[PDB]
């Protein structure tokens, strides 16, 4: 089911707030980001809507400046971010089958009172964005929770 | 951008066998999110696209398990801090990211195509490993055609 726990501090969250819910919006945000050729990892979305995504920590300032200038188009209420988050992953080949992973990791991080900001799942991995100060804790909590 | 070709699973999946649950009105006192999902996982329902953008939880379930999820979360809704709705006319579009050098070109494209046809993205949920979105099931054939065209299948 779950064979390893990975973690990675090279993360920055970026938020685009209260953007009109029309087609083409997502593209506008990302396309801007992808022509500065910065990689983007997680993306999360939803008469308004909110668009959160992750950027390698080193691209935090540029991304905010790319969106600051394209805030005209897009037309967002606010643009903020967080460069003190990190990603922690439950990883294991042979997994999609086992269903209570999202739940279990939520449950276990909940006990330690550590807020999950974002989640993404797949056959191969399940990942959460949390504040960096929880990284070790979360890794250890989860590592325990899955018997190594 | 050769990335779609590099994908190991080169393609876009369309799943009309899905339904969106929106658990509305949730307070921020102890691990309430778990009672939500553990209740769904105990019934052995598989879950995907968990979002929390003072804030609500939203997710997807195979369509054949919607009438059950709704009820499992219904008779536990005044046991969990819960004010309120689901949606069983959604279709999930997804591409798998393992193998791709970059994943953002593909995602921005996927978004651009749907935009050009006036198809609105209901929910996004993507990472290095999978790029997935939610659109209205009425656009499924249209989405398949324009997306197949855009990535040459
Ligand atoms: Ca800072
Ligand atoms: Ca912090």
């Amino acid at each position: 089911a779950v064979t390893g726990i990975a973690f990675d501090k090279n993360q920055a969250r970026i938020n685009v707030r209260g953007v009109p819910d029309k087609p083409g919006v997502a593209y506008q945000i990302l396309g801007a980001v992808a022509d500065a050729n910065i990689e983007v990892d997680m993306i999360i979305q939803n008469g308004t809507t909110d668009f959160s995504f992750t950027v390698p920590r080193g691209d935090y300032k540029q991304t905010l400046e790319i969106l600051s200038e394209r805030q005209d188009s897009i037309g967002a209420a606010s643009i903020d971010g967080d460069d003190t988050v990190c990603k922690v992953s439950a990883v294991g080949l042979g997994m999609r089958s086992h269903v209570g992973v999202a739940a279990k990791i939520f449950r276990t991080l909940a006990e330690e009172g550590i807020n999950i900001q974002m989640i993404s799942t797949s056959e191969i991995k399940v990942s959460v964005l949390i504040d960096e100060k929880y990284m070790e804790l979360a890794t250890r909590v989860l590592h325990k929770a899955f018997n190594l």
